């Protein structure tokens, strides 16, 4: 991989995505810990100190962050994107690669932003999520106006090292916040209720969220090797008269399929919100 | 190591898949038997190189584990079938749902004293080596037992064993869960499509996505509701989602769908056992 | 062994707030109350009434107030706030501390009004709730433009003697208000509510209320005590097929965990929709 | 409480949580506590043996060593217990039975073919005596000296409050205090969720929202007052108060909790009647 | 005649198969055109006989009848890229929902005048030509154009012109509604598969009874309730299962769709007429 060979990271933001990211990259083994800086101004959270015992460079000022970074990945709330693009922006020489992480903000804006200090920033949009943490991610990106070929081959490369990863049309991300972009937290409420029921039945809470969670492992990969529509995979494992097509109708009867339609929608919608929250 | 299938339908498939992937068996040591030997899962099975018959004698002559692998009201006209050639080296293996140690013990109790017997649930994910599996030792299993369908069934996933008590409400959770996820992925892709994806894009993320979090899950030592907490930035876009699935009461659907599953499971076994 | 023996307190309006306050404090031992003046236009308030009897100072005029007191709690209705600025704008001195207790009214409007009459005066915004009477309140503040260093730590050295206290941003008072500051009425709400189920199954009332109040105490402090997710606590008391887990389920088919969401959103939507009316008014 | 022995019978969470209750009221040495289970792996009783508890897969053992022994196993294990060590009870012994729905006449039938007045008390508690704010009652057998309620009620008061009740009324006791602290963390989870939505990050708005309630629930204990006239003096006319409690209203709130307190009551009658038949 | 189709998706290969199926077009005399010259449908339509490109201008070259088959959004750049190479003899059908005929002879009218536009909403089961088809004739459409039209479609399906202000209206009903009618079937398959039937034979029955009722509806003078009450005896299963569709609002969720889908088509028109 010749791409990581000194490439040098950088992140401003040193919250959930920053250590999620920095894990991820660490035990793809496709950047040493020391290789990476992460910048907060309170150095006193939990997410800081996390990165601090995996040996990441943590700094208070973005400015030394922007300088010992090659790809600058922004891991901060989007409100504050421009208060950072203000900040560090006349230190984005024409080495850098700004990959900007936070929902909703466009491209557009940080190329606003940036380009009255340098006139090409290369910037590349990105939406991820936390179970890169595990290597099994879930990435989008759009590259910017001038992102060079090799830097979207060099983001494809980087980010598929803790997950799936694919180029798309910018005006797509927003619904993949929505769906992969907050995905495991749907996950995360579903196992916890699973679990909950293991738990009414008779099952030890510890063996509920283990079976809870394997049967959705199982069934998520099972999917994704499969040629085979969702439904045609359902019939599979509804038996006539059976225990599961039971089950099936509960869900059915409280709108089950509707809720996670919603929960898309509300969540990509919000996104859509918090760019126009700052345009 | 013989291993034998009585029943060759979708479960069948599932674990001669898994078991051949995983190289804990050769598909030519393994025979499965079904009547209509014509279904696409036998198919399935003879492209593969398992050995087929439409005779359940000829399996259970063949094998040394024979797993039961038909519909639950079948088991007792099979157990009637073949279970005056049952041998001492027999481990009979039930993965029937609801079906009780006690039920396949007395009717094979009446041709040969101790059988071995263990019930299992297992669930189709064997067939990708991610199931999920427990299991239950019968009265005359020896300790050696146990621990071999632990090896042999841990190689195609998760595998514990439980007391048998436990079986049916395994049943309603990782047994029927994974209908439970492909409804769910179905409806998050929809929800994908709606708001500009592509359908086999939307497909790929949604999947990706749950398979990442159960990952994350499994190999955390925090409770899902913390991992929760670290998605969902503040006044950000999860946690907006996160309360519309809260209006509609979803975890109470999921409580509901494991509950049905157990319930139906043990309302079969009881309409089995008043005859 | 805290007490601010070269501090005046005083509290324009006298009404809930301001009696929980008074009370506190001087539960706490960090004031003694004849070093605490109060003023309300209805000095027939059983408020008013209440805090003769702990010894605090009353008067009917609030300048009365100002120039007796160096902090000076705004312990007026929202939109009672510009009138009350108004009134005593010309009266703020340098040594004067100004903590609005208002719901929803900006640092920005009380120091343009108060920027009027005398330049830099030293505005803190506080948002506290009635539980401070038992000591046990939730509290947080922001300091405005002109507060020195030490009045945001003598505000919270103050506060702190009255329950939980800390500093933060300003932008995030609105959504405290939804939590901590409407916090007590839904937990009121909820005691009311089991109790009724207590007495349903057979329990007397004044038992039900009792078990109720100490089982929410006990596990707020819990909570408060442990590293533990509250997801965790939760599973430790439902055991597997027991009493606990079935409640649970019925709890999570009315959507229970959704109605507290609603609550917290409706108060801080309500918080914002009343100062914003206020700055156009 | 000068030199008692005390077992459980049982090593899980409420073993866990009142070992650890007494033991930071200082009203027990923590080695002069036992517990037995026949899984010495779970992390209850790792976290018992690092408190210094004494450990022991053999219920005999805690029975020989306790002169108040609590049951702490799931209703449904207690008469394989008292059948178990029921020869081992001795006149000295104090029997004090946790489970959830367990009538003191099935125990007292099981103990008394053995000696002829087995001491028996019943209470239901709950989890936080961990932190000694635990919410406990108690009836008292046939058999239990005056002195042994008094004894009982002097050792659960010191990790919370305590109340000897008639023994109608535990069931719906564990309904309430029982099954409440769940609820609350429910709740506590919930308004956080919402702290977060209106913007708040997750830990301050765990430790507001906790805050409030256990300020609440303070207030109310201290006040002679009907919780609805203190929610009068929180919500101002036309304020964010009032317009959240209708959102609560209109949700009906208070009949989930009510639902709640009764689903709980009533499962504990079917966690009795299904081991009296 | 000659017939070409600009877009090379879903839409293309329902109809082309149709034509053909139908004998009124052979495969050699159509020719298709698309960018991703790899997807599936391209290839279906390869399978077929029809002529394939990847250039917009060879297909308009090809054709007298041009049919527009991309997605709404595309239709513009489409008008702009052939609109220069549109001749007399070609007549221009629009198949794009919400697309309006005028903004189509807008685009159109800047390089020659009087373009022969058609709208049409039509539907996937011209596949099995059993679509249903409107029309609706634009400013410069001759007579000829109007019949020629629906003759080739009435072979396809139903087909009757209508007031172009009557479209979106359609696309929620009939253009949406083979989407409902799947939707229907998955979930009667999955009460028969409840109810003890195996889902083979549960998919068959219930499409055997939806299209059973529908052709007796399309084939009789009588009101729908008024079949209705002939199928549901006094005191018997029909009436009793109907009870329980009108006590979850059935109806209404019919209703819901057709509006919530016209209104779609509305909206989406409504951007693209705002640029
Ligand atoms: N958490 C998730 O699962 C995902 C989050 N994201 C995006 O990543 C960004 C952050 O997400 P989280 O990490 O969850 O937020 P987080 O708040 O945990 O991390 C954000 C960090 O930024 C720090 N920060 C605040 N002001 C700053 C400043 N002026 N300069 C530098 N750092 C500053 C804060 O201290 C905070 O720790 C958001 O824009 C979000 O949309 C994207 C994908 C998934
Ligand atoms: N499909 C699933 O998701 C899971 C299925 N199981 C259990 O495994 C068993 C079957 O599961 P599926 O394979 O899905 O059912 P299936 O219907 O695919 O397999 C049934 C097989 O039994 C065969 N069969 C019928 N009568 C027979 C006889 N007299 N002798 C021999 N074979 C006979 C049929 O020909 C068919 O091949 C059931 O007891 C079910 O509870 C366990 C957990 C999950
Ligand atoms: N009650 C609560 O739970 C909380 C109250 N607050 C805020 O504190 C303020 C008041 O709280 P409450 O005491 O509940 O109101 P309250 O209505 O109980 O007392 C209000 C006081 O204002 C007095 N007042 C009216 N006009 C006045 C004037 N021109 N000069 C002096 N006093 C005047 C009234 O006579 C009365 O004594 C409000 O802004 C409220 O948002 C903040 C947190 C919690
Ligand atoms: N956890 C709670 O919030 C409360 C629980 N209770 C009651 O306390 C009892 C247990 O509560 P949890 O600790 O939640 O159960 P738990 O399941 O956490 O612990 C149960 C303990 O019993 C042990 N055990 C199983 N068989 C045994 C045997 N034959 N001999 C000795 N020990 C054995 C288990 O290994 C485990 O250590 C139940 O009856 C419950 O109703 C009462 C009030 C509150
Ligand atoms: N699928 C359906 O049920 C019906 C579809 N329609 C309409 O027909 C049109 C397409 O329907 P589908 O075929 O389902 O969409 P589809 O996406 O299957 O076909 C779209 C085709 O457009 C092609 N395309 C994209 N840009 C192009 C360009 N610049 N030049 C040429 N071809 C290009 C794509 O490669 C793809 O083959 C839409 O306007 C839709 O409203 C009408 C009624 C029902």
């Amino acid at each position: 991989n010749l791409y990581f060979q000194s490439m040098s990271v950088g992140f401003i933001g040193a919250g959930q995505l920053a250590f999620a990211l920095a894990k991820g990259f660490t035990a793809a083994g496709v950047l040493a810990a020391h290789k990476i800086m992460a910048s907060s101004p309170d150095m006193d959270l939990a997410t800081v100190s996390a990165l601090r015992k995996m040996g990441v460079k943590l700094t208070p000022h973005n400015k030394e962050t922007v300088q010992h970074s090659d790809v600058l990945f922004l891991a901060v709330k989007p409100h504050i994107i421009p208060f950072i693009l203000d900040e560090i922006g006349a230190d984005i020489e024409d080495r850098h690669i700004v990959v900007s992480c936070a929902a909703g903000v466009t491209i557009s804006s940080i190329e606003k932003k940036l380009s009255a200090f340098r006139p090409a920033p290369r910037v590349i949009r990105c939406m991820t999520n936390t179970p890169v943490v595990v290597r099994e991610g879930a990435t989008v990106y759009a590259t910017g106006t001038h992102a060079q070929v090799e830097d979207g081959r060099l983001m494809e490369q980087l980010l598929s090292s803790v997950g799936f990863c694919t180029e798309v049309e910018e005006d797509l991300i927003d619904a993949v916040t929505g769906l992969s972009g907050s995905g495991p937290a749907y996950a995360f409420t579903a196992l916890d209720a699973l679990a909950d029921g293991g738990v009414k039945m008779g099952l030890p809470r510890r063996l509920a969220v283990r079976l809870g969670a394997q049967a959705l492992l199982g069934a998520a990969k099972m999917l994704l090797h499969s040629e085979q529509h969702p439904g045609q995979l359902k019939d599979n494992v509804s038996s006539p008269g059976g225990a599961t097509i039971h089950a099936l109708h509960v869900l059915e009867s409280g709108g089950f399929r509707s809720l996670l339609i919603n929960a898309v929608e509300a969540s990509c919608i919000r996104t859509r919100e918090l760019q126009s929250m700052a345009d």
